[PDB]
């Protein structure tokens, strides 16, 4: 089902993630997702696969499998486009690739701006990211323009910490509040403080990496594994569900949106089968208890940026 955003639109609480979905597999992944019921796709220019996502979206619209109004397509402004005069063209490139004339939601992908150019991570000779002097507030004003030009129906933020959310909410002359803050969230990083702050302000939180991103490129064999945690397996077994299904249902019952990624057709379908069972309150609190402040999405080359959020 769907959650009401502070722009008046409804957002499906379950979406399909596309980071790391290979370009030769993601068109079929998104076709399968729409065929089995998904109506929300999470995209980003930096994922380098929006053309191939778009081929799937467009084919399903052409085939009349779904209407555009029924889809909720999200993408994100990359860090090298935080500049007033680059935001619109970045949005338009994403629209072109996705074969759309609007996005349902467009996010500032990270609070940090980087030097524009070809490189997504421009580095100095010593390996530090090179910042942009543009502030989160001027980037937000540029996002607000996209609403007013009809390119996007909603704007939001991603990886913004408490203080950064507050900065936006306190922006002089704020025209549109952020509708969403998309952040990493799973039983090893439960985010209770940031979620309660955002929800108290009427901002909907989307949980990314809800399975722990086991395919993240910097994974190590020794790292914690949610999918293999026997405690979570035990809750799944009790409910006759998979561990992944429990990990997807968990954020749903916290009033979060969740965006698990898969390119495996059988898992795409399995991951959607989460509307026919309920975790108990005790199950929810037990899952919350596994927090270890273990963050899979972080990056050393960006840790000296003034706006690095963590
Ligand atoms: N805003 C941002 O900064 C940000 C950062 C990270 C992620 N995200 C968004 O969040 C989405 C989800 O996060 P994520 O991609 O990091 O990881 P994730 O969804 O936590 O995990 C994806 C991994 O789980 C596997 N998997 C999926 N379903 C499974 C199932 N039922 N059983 C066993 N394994 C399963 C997938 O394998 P297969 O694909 O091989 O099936 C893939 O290796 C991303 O794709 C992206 O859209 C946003
Ligand atoms: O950022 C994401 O959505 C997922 O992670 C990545 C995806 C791609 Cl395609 C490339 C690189 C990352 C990646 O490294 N993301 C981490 C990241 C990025 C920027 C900043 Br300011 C901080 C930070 F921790
Ligand atoms: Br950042």
């Amino acid at each position: 089902s769907r959650i009401l955003l502070n722009n008046g639109a409804k957002m499906p609480i379950l979406g399909l993630g596309t980071w790391k979905s290979p370009p030769g597999q993601v068109t079929e992944a998104v076709k399968v997702a729409i065929d089995v019921g998904y109506r929300h796709i999470d995209c980003a220019h930096v994922y380098q696969n929006e053309n191939e996502v778009g081929v799937a979206i467009q084919e399903k619209l052409r085939e009349q499998v779904v209407k555009r109004e029924e889809l909720f397509i999200v993408s994100k402004l990359w860090c090298t486009y935080h500049e007033k005069g680059l935001v619109k063209g970045a949005c338009q490139k994403t629209l072109s690739d996705l074969k759309l004339d609007y996005l349902d939601l467009y996010l500032i992908h990270w609070p940090a701006g980087f030097k524009p150019g070809k490189e997504f991570f421009p580095l100095d000779e010593s390996g530090n990211v090179v910042p942009s002097d543009t502030n989160i507030l001027d980037t937000w004003a540029a996002m607000e323009e996209l609403v007013d030009e009809g390119l996007v129906k909603a704007i939001g933020i991603s990886n913004f910490n408490h203080l950064q959310v507050e900065m936006i909410l306190n922006k002089p002359g704020l025209k549109y509040k952020p509708a969403v803050n998309q952040i990493e969230c799973h039983p090893y990083l439960t985010q209770e403080k940031l979620i309660q702050y955002c929800q108290s302000k009427g901002i909907v939180v989307t949980a990314y990496s809800p399975l722990g991103s086991p395919d993240r490129p910097w994974a190590k064999p020794e790292d914690p594994s949610l999918l293999e945690d026997p405690r979570i397996k035990a809750i799944a077994a009790k409910h006759n569900k998979t561990t992944a299904q429990v990990l997807i249902r968990f954020p749903m019952q916290r009033n979060l949106v969740v965006i698990p990624k898969s390119v495996t057709p059988e898992r795409i379908a399995e991951n959607f089968k989460v509307f026919d069972f309920e975790l108990s309150s005790q199950d929810m609190t037990t899952l919350l208890s596994y927090n270890r402040n273990w963050r899979v999405c972080a990056l050393l080359s960006c840790t000296s940026h003034k706006d690095y959020p963590f």
